[PDB]
């Protein structure tokens, strides 16, 4: 239920979503493509999926890469505006889970995004007390897949 | 090209974008669905377009009609913080083109949203100089359909 996942958002781990949000969403290129990049790297078979985006090798020189990769992040700065209203926070993350879902992206594959913030935040010093909260907004989406 | 039009936005156009959109872009679920419901009722032929919400004369109330509009005004936020940089702009706009490319929505008729922001615009008294202003940026996404 996706309604019992977002009970999940504790005072505590919405502080920790915020804290580390200041950090790693004041440089959406920058780091939405660095979770892209390593998504791809770590998880080779979810390559396939992204055939619109074409050689995402390539990197930041991608455009259609950066263009995905930015949007993304304000995909996840959607998500923690709505914090605080969890009947907000709710039809926003069905919303994208419909965009997963006619990608024919399942919940344990959507998961694997998990391992990529894990590192993108301990890049900037955020340990696994954040990347446990981060897992916990991930797995709200998990629940509408 | 997309570019060309990106470039051409002035210092005179950006500021009256980020005034304008401090105020209007600071209650996204409230002025997203008010521009939503203002394109439904001026503009009943593109009603079929979004079968996908339900009955969109529900409002606020309808939950996939509150997503969608609080999400579009976070395409519209990745808009105004790319503004001065012509390139970020462009990669962000052609990936929204995309999404309505796929949904048939001719340049001509992704022009039909300047009346309903011309009327949101007009309810917080951003007179013409504004609606202008927003039509300019509207018009980079044109030249991508
Ligand atoms: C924090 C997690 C994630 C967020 C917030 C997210 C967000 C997004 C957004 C906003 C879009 C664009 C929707 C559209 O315009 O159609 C998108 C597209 C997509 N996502 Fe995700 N996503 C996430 C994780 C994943 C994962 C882990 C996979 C794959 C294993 C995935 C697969 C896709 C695919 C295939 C597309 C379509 C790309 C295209 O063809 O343009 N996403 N995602
Ligand atoms: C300020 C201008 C507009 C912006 C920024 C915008 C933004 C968006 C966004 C972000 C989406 C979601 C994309 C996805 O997840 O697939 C969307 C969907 C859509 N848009 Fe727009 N849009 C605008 C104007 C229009 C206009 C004027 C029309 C039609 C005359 C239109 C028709 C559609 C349709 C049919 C969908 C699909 C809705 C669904 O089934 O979920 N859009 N738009």
């Amino acid at each position: 239920s996706v309604y019992d996942a977002a009970a999940q958002l504790t005072a505590d781990v919405k502080k920790d979503l915020r804290d580390s949000w200041k950090v790693i969403g004041s440089d959406k290129k920058g780091n939405g493509v660095a979770m892209m990049t390593t998504l791809f790297a770590d998880n080779q078979e979810t390559i396939g999926y992204f055939k619109r985006l074409g050689d995402v090798s390539q990197g930041m020189a991608n455009d259609k890469l950066r263009g995905h990769s930015i949007t993304l992040m304000y995909a996840l700065q959607n998500f923690i505006d709505q914090l605080d209203n969890p009947d907000d926070l709710v039809c926003v993350v069905e919303k994208f889970a419909v965009n997963h879902i006619t990608r024919k992206i399942s919940a344990a594959e959507f998961g694997k995004i998990n391992g990529p913030i894990k590192k993108v935040l301990a890049s900037k010093n955020f340990g696994d007390k954040y990347a446990n909260a981060w897992a916990k907004l991930v797995a709200v989406v998990q629940a509408a897949l």
